[PDB]
């Protein structure tokens, strides 16, 4: 029973962390076999954030001028070279805590852990989501560069994020590990600025399916929908569209419950239009939308509370 | 900036967690040095449930009934005692990865981390506080018990919670390490509930500062209060009393905001008496109290570990 904002245990994530200096500039990197990887950013110098040139500034860098510190124990960069907007540093010695592991792009609507690092060391774990405008609601500070996000299903962990910069309203933009941003983001001082952001449909159908198996119906009503007709309500709402896919995505959801898919779409309608008039839903006074259906299958129970 | 629900980071944790089986049932335990800890009633069957001696039940058992399983590798269990509600298998190994820790009992209204875990496995870690009732609002599934929650400092862990029970309202019921329940539960199959809960005070206020650092001052006021009046507000409200030491530990951020506690008292004696007229704070349209004055320092302040 329960239901919370849950991150997988960061200890194979922990064992990566490491510091990065060039300069003046301190922040993370990941450290797997004999690579470190780290925003490139770290190589911008201070009296020039707004157009760096990031080849002509690494050209000019020498192996000594990167200082990488795991733990209390220096690493020798023995190499670097540049993949989009990650800089990887080859060192001497391979991380002998590395695990299984892969890199992965993500799709918006997706979820991972982050583990939120400072000077290489850990300070917390919490869960986002890639939202659809492509940033990440994130809680970072100054220096908390190259923190990662990633999952672990299976014993393996799955790197989707690194963190590099923070934007106007406060929300976060980062790469996936080969260096290519999510979105149309850029690693410079710009006028550039998050869209108008949407809510993760087929996340809040998840949760609620999530509510019902933990032993709440209150929302459910008599109604059904077509697949259309939802979508023309619910982007009234700034709601994302829902597709076949998403639909399909939660039939083991639909199944486990014995709600139809476009009947769990007539109740969110209808939260949409009502509200929840002084009730909670898992605890929420809102609709929340950072939990996939992969996540309400890993957390909650396989049978319903009827 | 931004503020989230955060836990510790947990592989100092992740290291010391084992299966223990006991008969037809397995759950987590903790191994320290040459210790496992875990529920002691993993003792119990079914028929034992509704009314079991412990003191008997042990007796009855011996080392040999005790299956204690690191990863793949079987940890030969050589002694067995309870403390209190905790059992104790002593095993022939010292775990290596032992970190350096203490065992706390807390008190109500203060938050730490849980790493649920399943079969020995660590499944995953969420952040929750010991509610007045003294029950947690964890999410747990059958046999999640001996799954623990702790707090760090610098390289310490703090071990504060073992998980044992389900509550009919489906929050839940421990121990602290030494096996002494938090709150008025015992552990076997009878009739217990959780008592009427309240709202912890302090940590509503000190996720009100958490707004305030953030960019979120609607709920500011001209107005101050003093704290027998806010208490009055408080108990009419199910909040729990505010007491000049919650005054002199949030005294940081009243200082680096601007606002006296009582200057932000007034603030949420309005928001109980008035309701947030559709607004949010820091993305909820409740009150939110499981973030303590220290959880709200660390995270606006990158504290490491
Ligand atoms: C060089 C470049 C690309 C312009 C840059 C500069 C600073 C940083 N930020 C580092 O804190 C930082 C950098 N190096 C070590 N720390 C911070 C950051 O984004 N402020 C932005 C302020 C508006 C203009 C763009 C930069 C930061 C704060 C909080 C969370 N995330 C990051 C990131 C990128
Ligand atoms: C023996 C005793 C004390 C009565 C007991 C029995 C079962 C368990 N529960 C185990 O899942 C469990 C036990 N041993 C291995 N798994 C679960 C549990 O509390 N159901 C209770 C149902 C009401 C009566 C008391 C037990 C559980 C579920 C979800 C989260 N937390 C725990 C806990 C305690
Ligand atoms: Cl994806
Ligand atoms: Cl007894
Ligand atoms: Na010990
Ligand atoms: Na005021």
């Amino acid at each position: 029973s329960g239901f919370r904002k849950m991150a997988f245990p960061s200890g194979k994530v922990e064992g990566c962390m490491v510091q990065v200096t060039c300069g003046t500039t301190t922040l993370n990197g990941l450290w797997l076999d004999d690579v470190v990887y780290c925003p490139r950013h770290v190589i911008c110098t201070s009296e020039d954030m707004l157009n760096p040139n990031y080849e002509d500034l690494l050209i000019r860098k020498s192996n000594h001028n990167f200082l990488v510190q795991a733990g209390n124990v220096q690493l020798r960069v023995i190499g670097h070279s540049m993949q989009n907007c990650v800089l990887k540093l080859k060192v001497d010695t391979a991380n002998p805590k590395t695990p299984k592991y892969k890199f992965v792009r993500i799709q918006p609507g997706q979820t991972f852990s982050v583990l939120a690092c400072y000077n290489g060391s850990p300070s917390g774990v919490y869960q986002c989501a890639m939202r659809p405008n492509f940033t990440i609601k994130g809680s970072f500070l100054n220096g908390s560069c190259g923190s990662v996000g990633f999952n672990i299903d299976y014993d393996c962990v799955s790197f989707c994020y690194m963190h590099h910069m923070e934007l106007p309203t406060g929300v976060h933009a980062g790469t996936d590990l080969e260096g290519n941003f999510y979105g149309p983001f850029v690693d410079r001082q710009t006028a550039q600025a998050a869209g108008t952001d949407t809510t993760i449909t087929v996340n809040v159908l998840a949760w609620l399916y999530a509510a019902v198996i933990n032993g709440d119906r209150w929302f459910l009503n008599r109604f059904t929908t077509t697949l259309n007709d939802f979508n023309l309500v619910a982007m009234k709402y700034n709601y994302e569209p829902l597709t076949q896919d998403h639909v399909d995505i939660l039939g083991p959801l639909s199944a486990q419950t014995g709600i139809a898919v476009l009947d769990m779409c007539a109740s969110l309608k209808e939260l949409l239009q009502n509200g929840m008039n002084g009730r909670t839903i898992l605890g929420s006074a809102l609709l929340e939308d950072e939990f996939t259906p992969f996540d309400v299958v890993r957390q909650c129970s396989g049978v319903t509370f009827q």
